[PDB]
C-alpha cells in the first residue's frame, strides 16, 4: 500500500484544481531547466489557491535563490531538485520555516546494485527532511535503479519518481515498495494535466 501520491507540474489553475481531486500533494516547478518552469509571480498564485501541499519544485542551487522564492511565493513545502549543502537546507527551513523533500538521483555507478544503494544512503543520511525522493532514470539501467530505490525504502518512506505512467507504475511500486509516487509527464495528454489519466494512474495505485 502506497499512502502518498504526488502529482507535480502544474502550470495553471485548471491543473491544479484538477490534481487536488486525486493528489495528497502537488508541485509548481520554479527557476529550472523545464518544460513546467512557470514564473515566480505564476507560482505564487497557485501556492495561494492550494487546496493541499505544493511543492515549490526546483534545481536551485544557492541558499540566496532559494530565499528570495520563498519570500516572493509563501511557499510553505520545497521540493529541493539540487545538492545544496544541507547546511543551506536547515537555513531555510528554521528562517523561512518550510518543509523540506529532498531528490536525489539514483547512482549508476556499479553493476551490483547493493553497491550504488551503500553510496546513496550515506548521502541521505547527511540531510534531515521531511521526505525523500528517489528520482529514477530511463534505458536499460531502470530495472537496476528500481533494484537500488528497493533497498533504500526499507530504511526511509521514500517517494519513488521518476518516467512513472499509468502502465508502468504498479511494477514500480511492487519491485520498490515505496510510501509514495510523484508522477508529472505520465499523466499528461499533449503537455495538461489528464483526468483519464490521472484516473487510470490513481486504479494502479489503489488496486494491486
Ligand atoms: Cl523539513
Ligand atoms: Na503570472
Amino acid at each position: 500500500m502506497v499512502e502518498f501520491v504526488k502529482i507535480c507540474g502544474v502550470k495553471t489553475m485548471d491543473e491544479l484544481r484538477l490534481v487536488e481531486r486525486y493528489a495528497d500533494a502537488t508541485g509548481v516547478v520554479v527557476n529550472s531547466r523545464s518544460k513546467r518552469k512557470v514564473p515566480l509571480k505564476t507560482a505564487a498564485e497557485l501556492i495561494e489557491m492550494a487546496e493541499i501541499p505544493i511543492y515549490l519544485v526546483s534545481t536551485m542551487k544557492t541558499f540566496p535563490e532559494w530565499a528570495n522564492a520563498v519570500e516572493k511565493t509563501g511557499a510553505e513545502y520545497i521540493q529541493v531538485h539540487s545538492d545544496m549543502h544541507p547546511k543551506a537546507v536547515n537555513r531555510l527551513k528554521d528562517e523561512y520555516g518550510v518543509s523540506v523533500m529532498k531528490a536525489f538521483m539514483v547512482p549508476r555507478e556499479s553493476d551490483d546494485p547493493a553497491e550504488d544503494a551503500e553510496r546513496l544512503l550515506e548521502l541521505i543520511g547527511q540531510y534531515e527532511v521531511d521526505k525523500i525522493l528517489l528520482d529514477t532514470g530511463v534505458g536499460s539501467g531502470r530495472r537496476h535503479d528500481y533494484r537500488v530505490s528497493a533497498i533504500i525504502a526499507k530504511e526511509y518512506p521514500i517517494v519513488l519518481a521518476g518516467g512513472l505512467t499509468p502502465e508502468n507504475v504498479g511494477e514500480a511500486i511492487r519491485w520498490v515498495k515505496p510510501a509514495g509516487v510523484d508522477v508529472s509527464s505520465g499523466v499528461e495528454r499533449n503537455g495538461v494535466k489528464d483526468r483519464v489519466l490521472i484516473e487510470a494512474f490513481m486504479a494502479v495505485v489503489r488496486n494491486g
